[PDB]
RNA sequence: AUGUAGACCCGUCCUUCGCCUGCGUCACGGGUCCUGGUUAGACGCAGGCGUUUUCUG
């Protein structure tokens, strides 16, 4: 089968059970939030205020409880 | 679903104070005065146009009205 | 529109092969690919993490894999 | 504002006007000069010599004055 | 003469035919040893004790150890 | 309507055969003469060549002054 | 002898975001070539819309 998208599953599913989550960028920066919501491009990360953040800054984006989609 | 262009327009518009945080560190502080697609023109003392694929996040000093 | 990246990702998941994926920051992670995307891979090790494959530099598995038999 | 409006424009009031300007690269190095002339992906930059400066490498460019442009 | 523009795939597939070790400079300075086994539009696979995939976004330069005839 | 400066900038480089410096994000300077090139690499000619990615080159300068 | 043709040559008449559309402009003298060869592009003006960089410029 067509191999199924998991970027936007993945993200959507933390946003909608809002799991705090660590993103870490390409310069070794930890942020730390809960994912408010996102676009195909940034993913606004919502602390004490939402911040924007680009995806061409992430390199990984690790959940503090494991999240499933399907 | 955009929210890169309503979350920068409602910024520009309010003239909310933001820091850019650059993805070498670097720490940018002012206003942002207009922005496209591929730029920023951020405004503090001088209007300094400044690359998005450069930026890792755009932080606001107040929260801004979102949905 | 063709790729060995889809193929030989595939698979090391399948295979549930040990990996090590470094990022152009230098830093190290290993676990077993679990899924992946055009533009994502999840790493799978204590918890899944999600790694853009933007920030990957390398992707080295721990045992050596299959030719896949190719004629 | 929508599309690239503010990419080559700007870029233009200076390279016109012959304002000096300073290009913050993305590793820090800071280069000045004059704009005097650029592609789509490249600005060409005049001190001593014309070097040619990638886009992709730049973070910032920060002109000396405030162009006297319509602005 | 005359030609198509690429001389990217030509190059490295030159490299892969005859064997030739090389050395991949990455983007943040590590040095990469091997041969080249087979690459695609996105990616390097790169033989040495393993085969690793490297990605053509995280290489700066390729060098090769010998002289390839293009 | 634009231009396209990038393209006969270095053919003109290539064509003349001029020493460049080609310096790359990561801080490295590269030194030769511009043999081929591409949408997205340059085939750089000292003792040996080497393909250098576009994608991690910060400025090509020439040794000695020339046209676009 | 060389064209009710064309492609080049010579001479005369302070580039810049893309794209769709509509309107116009790309001329005049002379020269070479037993001539893979193209159906498009460029500039002017009007109007409209705009991939938000998530795997090589």
């Amino acid at each position: 089968a067509k191999g199924q998208s998991l970027q936007d599953p993945f993200l959507n599913a933390l946003r909608r059970e809002r799991v705090p989550v660590s993103i870490y960028l390409v310069n070794g920066i930890k942020l730390q939030g809960q994912i408010e919501s996102f676009d195909q491009f940034v993913i606004l990360l919502k602390n004490t205020v939402s911040q924007m953040v680009y995806k061409h800054a992430i390199s990984t984006v690790v959940p503090s409880r494991p999240v499933s989609h399907h």
